[PDB]
């Protein structure tokens, strides 16, 4: 592997965080990396929550390549439990690192009782007051702050840092989540999300950090829509965007993917950033109500590929397979990846899923190799 220059938002970052850049520029031309949400922490058929096991693994023989958690994991009360370990594991095992960010309301989280008081979902407006000048921007400092501890002692068995595709403020452009477009103006998300690099970064020396950039799909797909939120080159390592859709007459959806996907595609190979889907699934209320669509992961990876611009993007994620499902009372089911049992088997999800794995352009973790060891250059 030769040397190759890459520009970061954090001019100082690792060289194994700059090789993770430069990987994936190399790799995303040549495969679309399966990630997928609490990996080796969640699951329906695995045993130990330690790191070792996976839904995934237990589905087609291999760990998912990209491994998503949450700050739900790291900023306190830690509802989603520590990953410090499961993610050195992962990370011995070549796998790739993303963060999310469901933050609790900067500005009613001490209010929290009735569920979603005080949460992510706490749709009262927090932007405005939680930048410099506003009342509750101590409150986000402290997630920041949490945030940054974290990073800062993210470490191998050898004292190196490990990298992280830290995701920001994501789905941005609804209104379900505290800064999203009805709680925010265009300038003061982007002012958001400057701050919060620029403290994580800056103020608290993060140097192991990419950043990541994800509003939901977009149905007039142009690049001036895109822009209107989005933080700016200075800000953002990776393009990309979440979309969640129908269970049944989704041709339209997957089409809309695909333009999503490829929009993001070409945008980062005019302004040198890694294009991805950051999350994709089946619509929650859909699997929970117990439907399925057993061409979909086909549907997914055929569209994809066949676009010579969305198949660019290094990787798409999809979300966590909560073990018990989530509450209906009952239990309602809550999962992304196929499991390997007799419900999936017999609606023939698991036999769709294993069709994606084996496809040619999907990589799972043994098909990623040197990735954190590449010689970079900076200007
Ligand atoms: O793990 C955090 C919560 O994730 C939710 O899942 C959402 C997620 O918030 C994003 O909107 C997106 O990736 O779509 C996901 C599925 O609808 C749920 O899993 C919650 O139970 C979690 O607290
Ligand atoms: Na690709
Ligand atoms: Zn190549």
């Amino acid at each position: 592997v030769k040397p190759v220059t890459v520009k970061l938002v954090d001019s100082q970052a690792t060289m194994e965080t700059r090789s993770l850049f430069a990987f994936m520029q190399e790799q995303r031309r040549h495969s679309i990396m399966f990630g997928h949400q609490h990996e080796t922490t969640q699951g329906l058929t695995i045993t130990r929550t330690d790191g070792t096991q996976s839904d995934t693994f237990n589905a087609v023989g291999d760990f998912a390549a990209v491994y998503g958690w949450d700050t739900l994991s790291i900023v306190a009360p830690k509802a989603e439990g520590d990953i410090v370990a499961q993610v050195k594991k992962a990370y011995a095992r070549g796998g790739i690192i993303t963060v999310s960010s469901h933050f609790d309301n900067p500005k009613t989280d001490t209010q929290k009782g009735v569920w979603p008081v005080g949460t992510s979902w706490d749709q009262t407006p927090a932007v405005v007051d939680s930048l410099p000048g506003g009342a509750y921007n101590p409150v986000l400092n402290g997630y920041l702050d949490q945030v940054a501890e974290w990073a800062n002692n993210l470490k191998d068995e050898q004292g190196r840092l490990i990298p992280v595709i830290f995701r920001l403020y994501h789905e941005n452009t609804g209104s379900w989540f505290w800064w999203g477009d009805k709680q925010s103006t265009p300038e003061q998300y982007k002012q958001l999300f400057r701050y919060s690099v620029e403290y994580l970064r800056d103020v608290k020396g993060v140097r192991n950090f990419l950043y990541a950039y994800s509003p939901n799909n977009f149905w007039d797909v142009t690049e001036a829509n895109y822009l209107e939120r989005y933080p700016g080159d200075e800000w953002v390592d990776v393009l990309g965007f979440d979309t969640y859709g129908p269970v049944a007459d989704n041709a339209d959806w997957f089409r809309n993917v695909v333009a999503n996907a490829a929009l993001v595609a070409r945008m980062a190979e005019a302004r040198g950033k890694i294009p991805v889907i950051s999350g994709i699934g089946i619509r929650a209320p859909d699997i929970e109500a117990g439907l399925y669509d057993n061409q979909w992961y086909r549907k997914l990876i055929s569209g994809l590929k066949a676009d010579p611009d969305a198949r660019e993007i290094a990787f798409l994620l999809v979300w966590r397979n909560a073990p018990q499902g989530v509450p209906g009372g009952t239990q309602v089911p809550h999962y992304w990846v196929p499991a390997n049992r007799p419900e999936n088997i017999n609606n023939g999800t698991l036999e769709d899923f294993q069709a994606f794995y084996a496809d040619e352009f999907t990589a799972f973790n043994r098909d990623i190799e040197q990735v954190y060891q590449r010689p970079t250059l900076i200007v």
